[PDB]
């Protein structure tokens, strides 16, 4: 698709079953989701936002669809008002920026 | 232009006479610049992401040539690391996400 930008760029993703909202961000590096269980193990990070650094723990190799798309990559669990996807899994999609 | 996202999407801004670069963000409401001055009145704002939120100063009616392509809207000033170009600014250049 074509998406414009008068409204948040909010897509539905699928991870462990589950249906969720998330928004679509060429500003992120990385994707963040909120709290919510994932298989394996973690490891820590330290990501930075607007608002100062937070805490949150890094699970590789996850599968993850994202509109449709499959993408399997490093998702970012912690505490976020809005799931991110970021660029390391907006580039498994194929996306760009256009103008 | 096609921008890929292998990258973190920086372009070169004018803004209050200055060039600066700055980061396209689909995952942003509001445009946000590092501390500076620009003209005319403005008022108090927070604006929140992850880590929390900072304080801001709002300008309205504020002109930026964004790659070449002029957009006017309101620009928030504060303690952002990295100066960032949301949805605001980005439909008046006509920006969509591609995939
Ligand atoms: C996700 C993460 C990897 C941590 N990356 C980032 O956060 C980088 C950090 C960079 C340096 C600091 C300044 C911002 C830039 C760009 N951001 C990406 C950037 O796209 C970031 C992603 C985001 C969106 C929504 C909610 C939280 C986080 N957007 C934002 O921070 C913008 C700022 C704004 N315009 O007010 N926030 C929002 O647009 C926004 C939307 C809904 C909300 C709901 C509740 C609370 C807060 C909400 N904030
Ligand atoms: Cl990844
Ligand atoms: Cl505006
Ligand atoms: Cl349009
Ligand atoms: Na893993
Ligand atoms: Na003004």
């Amino acid at each position: 698709p074509q998406i414009t930008l008068w409204k948040r760029p909010l897509v539905t993703i699928k991870i462990g079953g589950q249906l969720k909202e998330a928004l679509l961000d060429t500003g992120a590096d990385d994707t963040v989701i909120e709290e919510m269980s994932l298989p394996g193990r973690w490891k820590p990070k330290m990501i930075g936002g607007i608002g100062g650094f937070i805490k949150v723990r890094q699970y590789d190799q996850i599968i993850i669809e994202i509109a449709g798309h499959k993408a399997i990559g490093t998702v970012l669990v912690g505490p976020t008002p809005v799931n991110v996807i970021g660029r390391n899994l907006l580039t498994q999609i194929g996306a760009t920026l256009n103008f």
